[PDB]
């Protein structure tokens, strides 16, 4: 059969950067699709496709990843050109992480099946970031390029900026042109499309567009597809967006045909380096979610694109499981108890907006046993996951800001609701449920000198200690007291 890079090579237009965590885009490519780095140890594997051509190993992902955390450190380049991804540098702008470089990924925020086979996705939070300014074979001033990415069109914000491609070496703005990336989400700052969003629009440096036009293009809808196929290429004086349900169907070509007519746009002026999910100038406040993507020498026919497309479709990507262990019911009212030993004796409660750990038995107040006692309900932001709604203040939920959970009421925003989800896992140390945070799922419910937070196993912050991480993100889930 063919893959992705295969049916780009045939059309004369090959693939030379070619990045998926879930499967291989050449038919004959057996090698490495990402590394995994664990907190346990700090060490690292790679994960292959089961056979040539075919998907990753999520099984021995799962295996590696037991019992701990896991970060995707690397997406290797499937093509032989050497462009693998790797943790996002400082640029213009400092990210979040140690030296002002990007975070990594969680490896496990984006479960899907392929074909009923499950696979790992890079599910992007604000900060996360990924980048190789050392690039060879990409496009540079004026060359023609295609690039495609299948992303999560549900997953998104309005932040700068949720890009795929084309950037600058030095991780700085270094003008209009010095860019040529697919970009995914709600921001209208530059420019934006029919509708509420989110928007497939290209990311040309101090411009999104979504069109000719700066600002508004009648003809680039709004995206409401749970995967998105979006397809850009750009040449001498031309460029397009085309866009699919990755799921199902053709590609449809919301722009196609001349560059913006404002200074700086033609000739381009490319220079080579590839950025994931962060602007060429680090810009890191975006969100978003990739399964697999790749960028070309030339421009790609409609043609070629298409047969691509066809093939994505034929991968039959569908949604995962994003819960284990023992979970919950919509309605059920827990009590959350902490297994960290010296501490078994506390349950997750709360003093007004601050979620603690307190010491709750049959003998404590009626005031506190509220306090320490969780009505589940539907996942706020993610219908397969959960949000906690307090028993004593209903329709206020914990919820993560600036990464300690707080009791806060539900304001119906986009933010609250993603800020309010949380996915349950089998607990790390076996005691009943870990509580991942569905918007950074490098994060889980962790208690810290008997202070709730949403930390990592191993962060920047004093409460993403390594020290008791397993046994302090698992908590056994009780009878509510009340
Ligand atoms: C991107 O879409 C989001 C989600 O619809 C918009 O969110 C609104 O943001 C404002 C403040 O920025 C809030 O007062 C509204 O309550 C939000 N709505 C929801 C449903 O969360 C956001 O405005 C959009 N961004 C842009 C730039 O248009
Ligand atoms: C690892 O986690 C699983 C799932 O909760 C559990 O069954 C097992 O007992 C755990 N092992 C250790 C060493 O914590
Ligand atoms: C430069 C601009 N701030 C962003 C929008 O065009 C781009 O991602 C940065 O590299």
């Amino acid at each position: 059969s063919m893959g992705p890079c295969d049916i780009y090579e045939a059309g004369d237009t090959p693939c030379v950067a070619a990045h998926s965590t879930t499967r291989a885009l050449y038919s004959s490519f057996s090698g490495a699709l990402y590394q995994l780095q664990r907190g346990s140890d700090d060490t690292t594997t790679t994960i292959s496709p089961l056979t040539a051509g075919g998907i990753a190993d999520a099984s021995a992902q799962d295996t590696f990843c037991a019992n701990t955390t896991c970060l995707i450190t690397i997406i290797y380049d499937q093509s032989g050109n050497g462009n693998h991804l790797t943790q996002a540098p400082p640029g213009g702008f400092d990210g979040p992480d140690t030296d002002g470089y990007d975070n990594l990924a969680s490896a496990i925020g984006a479960p899907v099946t392929l074909n009923g086979q499950k696979a790992y996705g890079v599910f992007m939070s604000p900060g996360t970031g990924y980048r190789n300014n050392e690039a060879t074979g990409t496009a540079t001033g004026d060359e023609a390029e295609g690039m495609y990415a299948v992303l999560d069109g549900t997953h998104y914000n309005d932040a700068c900026c949720f890009d795929y491609g084309n950037a600058e070496t030095s991780s700085t703005d270094t003008g209009a042109g010095h860019m040529e990336a697919i970009y995914l989400g709600n921001s209208t700052t530059w420019g934006y499309g029919a509708g509420d969003g989110p928007w497939i629009m290209v990311d040309m440096e101090n411009n999104l567009f979504s069109g000719a036009d700066e600002g508004y293009n009648s003809g680039d809808p709004s995206i409401s597809y749970r995967f998105v196929t979006a397809a850009v290429k750009g040449g001498a004086d031309k460029w397009a967006i085309r866009g699919a349900n990755a799921a199902s169907g053709s590609l449809s070509t919301y722009y196609s045909g001349a560059r913006p007519d404002y200074s700086g746009y033609n000739p381009m002026s490319k220079e080579g380096a590839i950025i994931l999910g962060i602007g060429g100038d680090n810009s890191n406040g975006a969100q978003g979610t990739f399964y697999e993507g790749v960028m070309t020498s030339g421009y790609p026919s409609d043609d070629t694109e298409n047969s691509v497309q066809e093939n994505i479709v034929a991968a039959k990507y569908v949604v995962g499981s994003l819960v284990s262990g023992p979970s919950f019911t919509s309605g059920e009212v827990v009590s959350l108890r902490v297994t960290t030993p010296g501490y078994t004796t506390r349950y997750i409660a709360h003093t007004d907006t601050t979620v603690n750990t307190q010491v709750v038995d049959d003998d404590s107040s009626t005031t506190l046993k509220e306090e320490a006692s969780w009505t589940v309900v539907t996942g706020l932001a993610n219908s397969q996951c959960f949000s906690f709604e307090s028993v004593d203040t209903p329709g206020s939920y914990i919820r993560h800001y600036n990464f300690e959970l707080l009791l806060n009421a539900n304001d119906g925003t986009k933010q609250f609701h993603e800020d309010a989800t949380f996915c349950p896992q089998a607990a790390l140390n076996g005691e009943g449920t870990s509580l991942r945070s569905w918007s950074y799922p490098t994060r889980y419910f962790r208690h810290y000198e008997n202070v709730l937070y949403a930390a990592s196993n191993g962060g920047v912050q004093t409460f993403d200690s390594k020290t008791s991480f397993n046994n302090d993100v698992s908590f056994e889930i009780e009878t509510a007291f009340a």
